[PDB]
């Protein structure tokens, strides 16, 4: 009675900070608290995957001081969240052009992956330096190279093959596509998040800002989802 | 205690609108009519919306007329749907042409019945010089299948040394999608409307619609009129 894979666009961190007379960066720290709550609660509820839109390709255009702060969050606050998620049997993974992340950020995410790699509970999947069209492009580029290198023929080119070349290929086969996509902070649009995988997803929009998105809010999103069927 | 006064307010009209025309069958069944009666009523709604959007300054309307999954519906229902542009051509096309509307289609349109394809081709050829709104029918269309065929064509061009794999970019992919014949700055919908209360993605323009505004209404497609389109444009204006 729960969606197996939930995609989340965690909007409203800056707006939340602003409403509280705090610098925008504080909102992103508060967003980590909300994700911790949602990840733990979704794991208890039976959700298999959460893919979060943690950092888009367009987020690099934000002020340098803001990007640096955001990139430092898994580095500085690793001990505050990761051991607890691991104790909760949560598996941490990432998708995106993650090689372009600062050395320390990549190291912090890799350390968290390696720690939780044997965990059998919910997969918390971070979309980092991620863009949907860029993901499809790199898949379509690789398939072309494989075709040119005779590893596959052009008759092998199918929707199923494309799915195996997307960043989501490492998720179990039946769990690659989100059943539900949640978007907070009232924006009614996808912003290049999982365009291929989310082509049939149910969509849930809330005016609730991401740092305020808790267990009760996730239970509402799940309740609405089950009412769609 | 209030007074009715008109105000001059600047509103941005979306250049390209995508529409998933859901609720034809629900509309007909509600009126104790067979589902097929609803699809005929859907033609009336599209005529109203197309003419009104053309006057409003909308450049493109891409409608989800027939998906790849719609072939699974009962044979007599599919046959009736396929016959609509064949039998009712004179009822809509000359009027759209008189309104300077350009008719186009996207999808695996070679798989359409001979008569259907002929009726759509006749409408394309008639309106090909028209400079107003482009009414673009997505027929035998699936988003993932569209992306797949674009790769099938791209890999073959790499193999034939027409392009190298380093030429593979987002811009190139856009030139291989079914929407390639729309002017380059108009290929992507600015707004996607979905009627009949479903809040879901249905494999409609996944690449092109990646940044679109989304508008959902409980209004059934045959009941979607000018006032309803104006509300959707109104909603689009109040976004980020
Ligand atoms: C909540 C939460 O639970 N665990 C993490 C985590 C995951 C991997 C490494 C370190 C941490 Cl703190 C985590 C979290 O919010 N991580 C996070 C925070 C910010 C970013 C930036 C790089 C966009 C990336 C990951
Ligand atoms: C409104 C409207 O205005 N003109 C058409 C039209 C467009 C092309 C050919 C013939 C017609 Cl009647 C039209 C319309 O509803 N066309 C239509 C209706 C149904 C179908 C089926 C095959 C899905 C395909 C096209």
């Amino acid at each position: 009675q729960v969606p197996a894979h939930i995609g989340i666009i965690m909007d409203g961190n800056g707006r939340w900070a602003k409403k509280r007379m705090q610098p925008r960066v504080f909102g992103h720290k508060a967003g980590m608290e909300a994700l911790q709550t949602v990840t733990k609660a979704a794991n208890k509820l039976g959700v298999k995957v959460i893919t979060v839109y943690a950092f888009s390709t367009e987020n690099w255009t934000r002020p340098d001081q803001e990007v640096k702060f955001i990139m430092n969050l898994p580095v500085e606050f690793y001990d505050n969240y990761v051991p607890e998620l691991h104790a909760n049997n949560v598996k941490i993974q990432m998708i995106g052009e993650t090689d372009r992340l600062p050395k320390q950020t990549f190291e912090a995410l890799t350390k968290a992956e390696e720690l939780t790699k044997n965990n059998t509970g919910l997969i918390l999947n971070f979309a980092l330096n991620y863009g949907g069209r860029a993901e499809i492009t790199q898949a379509l580029k690789l398939i072309s190279q494989d075709v040119l290198d005779a590893k596959i023929n052009p008759g092998d080119i199918t929707e199923e093959l494309i799915g195996n070349y997307l960043f989501t290929q490492h998720l179990p086969k039946d769990l690659r596509d989100p059943d539900l996509i949640i978007r907070t902070s009232g924006e009614l649009r996808l912003s290049n998040f999982l365009p291929w995988q989310g082509a049939y997803s149910e969509l849930y929009f809330t005016d609730t800002l991401w740092p305020d998105f808790d267990e009760a809010a996730l239970q509402e999103a799940i309740l609405a989802y089950n009412r769609r069927h």
